[PDB]
């Protein structure tokens, strides 16, 4: 029923994916200095700290759009990656299906929370 329990549930899955160790090619922004043509293949960069802090600021409405950018940190690594076998983007691939596995039940509780407040 409490359409405010998504926040802390992000902020708590945001807690368990920065101390695996498969989050740490993402927990800033990519750098140019050691990937030069990142900008060449991707628009919209984003990284964990990115989200923690838009989170932490309350400029995210709901848990959509904090999934929206998540998956954006994804699709990034998929579309930069030379290879499907490279090593970040393997460690892309198991991030997104523990992020995955975890977001589930807090899309889930707040799409039904908001269905209760305007039943
Ligand atoms: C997160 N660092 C940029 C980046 N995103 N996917 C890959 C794949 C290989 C090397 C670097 N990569």
């Amino acid at each position: 029923y409490d359409i405010q329990a998504w926040k802390k549930q992000c902020e708590e899955l945001l807690n368990l994916i920065f101390q695996c160790e498969d989050s740490e090619p993402f927990r800033q922004p990519v750098d140019l200095l050691e990937y030069p043509d990142y900008r060449d293949i991707i628009d919209t960069p984003m990284d964990f700290a990115t989200v923690r802090e838009t989170l932490e600021a309350g400029n995210y409405e709901s848990p959509m759009e904090l999934c929206k950018d998540v998956r954006l940190i994804f699709s990034n690594s998929k579309a930069y990656t030379p290879s499907k076998r490279s090593r970040i983007y393997s460690m892309s691939l198991r991030l997104s299906a523990f992020f995955e596995e975890h977001i589930s039940s807090v899309l889930s509780d707040y799409k039904s929370a908001l269905r209760f407040h305007k039943r």
